[PDB]
């Protein structure tokens, strides 16, 4: 019981900058930064922006912040805490049936509009700030007007579906793919987020 460890935080390492006129990742810590931040727990760096790149000790995705939650993927993040400048911050939200956690979001982020236009022309940021358009196709599915190999995706799970408006419409959650393809994807409804809170 003594030399029982705890898991780290999930630590914020980037952004995806959607500000102004182009889509760009940007890095805000390295791996021993943030391999030192998940095992504290303290990270004092400014957050901005409304998705953020996140890393495990062993995994990294995607977390947006929608209506004041930062969310993400159970598959990626578990039940852990999350690093903050007054140490970890315990996951207000967890749902493993839907594959969705979420935090307060941080001080300084900004946070997306919740969806309300009915529309089924979105668009999927990736955690290389890729923008893909996506038609919509069910409640949680949408498929890729382009396809690509999945390895474009990977890594993007807690990315946003946008409408044309920039709302959100979703947590991108996972990638239907044949022959390695991704033909489309399979995310968590902004109103499955809505009512959960
Ligand atoms: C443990 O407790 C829980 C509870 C509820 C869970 N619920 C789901 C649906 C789930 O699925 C896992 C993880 C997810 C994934 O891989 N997600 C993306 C991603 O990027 N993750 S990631 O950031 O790299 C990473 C791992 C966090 C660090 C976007 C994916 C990008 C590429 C796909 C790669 C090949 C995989 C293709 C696969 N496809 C698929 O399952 O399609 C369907 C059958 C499901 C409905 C249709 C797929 O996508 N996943 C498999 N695990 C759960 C686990
Ligand atoms: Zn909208």
């Amino acid at each position: 019981m003594a030399s029982m460890k705890k898991k780290g935080s999930v630590v914020i390492v980037g952004r995806i900058n959607l500000s102004g006129d182009t889509a760009y990742a940007q890095q805000t810590r390295g791996e021993e930064g943030c391999q030192e931040t998940s095992q504290t727990g303290r990270d004092k760096n400014q957050v901005e922006g409304e998705v953020q790149i996140v890393s495990t000790a062993t995994q990294t995705f995607l977390a947006t912040s929608i209506n004041g939650v930062l969310w993400t993927v159970y598959h990626g993040a578990g039940t852990r805490t999350i690093a903050s400048p007054k140490g970890p911050v315990t996951q207000m939200y967890t749902n493993v049936d839907k594959d969705l956690v979420g935090w307060q979001a941080p001080q300084g982020s900004r946070s997306l509009t919740p969806c309300t236009c009915g529309s089924s022309d979105l668009y999927l940021v990736t955690r290389h700030a890729d923008v893909i358009p996506v038609r919509r196709r069910g409640d949680s599915r949408g498929s890729l007007l382009s396809p690509r190999p999945i390895s474009y995706l990977k890594g993007s799970s807690g990315g946003p579906l946008l409408c044309p408006a920039g709302h959100a419409v979703g947590i991108f959650r996972a990638a239907v793919s044949t022959r390695g393809v991704a033909k489309a994807v399979d995310f968590i409804p902004v109103e499955s987020l809505e009512t959960t809170m």
